[PDB]
């Protein structure tokens, strides 16, 4: 689902919707939510109540415009599981950082934006904020149980802003080699941040999820909020 009448360009042209919500208290910080691999769904819905609830502004833009605008696949139902994959591995990585950082130079701008933009990404949405935290575009970047991020380590040193990933312990995406990987390539520089959730899995900060634990998540969410509240007037 969608925010009708929303509508952002990337520098290419291309144009996509976004659902947003705004706090009551504004001018405020946005953060924009790079979704995973379901679209716009009622994650996404819940990931901006959660945020508005901070007091912040939410935007999570829809990046499969570019192949089938507005969906919105169910986790729960494996044909749209399938449908889900089946986008995620036609998905366009560079047009979706392209995509995303049209979408924070539009949360910098809109009513409600105090000029300070965040990015929050789940999964797919966790891999594409660290590649949108290497490019600089936000003010901070926060990523969970991104996958493949053991493939970007050389973008490591060109991260110049802060960027906070959570990971499962237990998430088979991320293997021990890759966790290993991970951990000492991002050791090098202390604008990035990456704990392991060692009783944790894929998905674990979803409660509808089969993965969800909420230990981990109630820490991660406090640490991402602890994160982007220095965006905060």
């Amino acid at each position: 689902m969608l925010t009708e009448g929303i509508s952002i360009q990337s520098y290419d042209g291309h144009t996509f919707g976004a659902l947003v919500g705004s706090p009551a208290k504004a001018p405020a910080p946005v953060i924009v939510i790079a979704q995973d691999i379901f679209g716009v769904n009622a994650f996404m819905r819940e990931t901006v109540s959660w945020l508005v609830d901070q007091g912040y502004a939410a935007v999570c833009p829809d990046l499969y415009a570019r192949q089938a605008p507005g969906t919105a696949l169910d986790p729960q139902d494996e044909r749209q599981r399938e449908q889900a994959y089946k986008l995620w591995q036609a998905f366009d990585m560079e047009a979706g950082v392209g995509d995303l950082e049209a979408a924070i130079r539009y949360a910098r701008h809109q009513p409600y934006s105090n000029g300070k933009v965040g990015l929050v990404g789940y999964s797919l949405g966790g891999a594409l904020a660290f590649l949108v935290a290497s490019k600089g575009y936000v003010d901070r970047a926060v990523g969970y149980y991104g996958v493949g991020l053991e493939k970007q380590l050389n973008k490591v040193p060109e991260v110049k802003h802060p960027a906070l990933f959570h990971m499962g312990g237990q998430d088979h995406f991320v293997p021990a080699p890759s966790r290993q990987l991970i951990t000492e390539g991002f050791g090098a520089n202390p604008l990035l941040q990456v704990h392991w959730y060692e009783e944790a899995g894929h998905s674990f900060a979803r409660t509808g999820s089969s993965g969800y634990v909420a230990s981990a998540a109630a820490l991660a969410n406090e640490r991402t909020l602890d994160f982007l509240v220095p965006l905060q007037s």
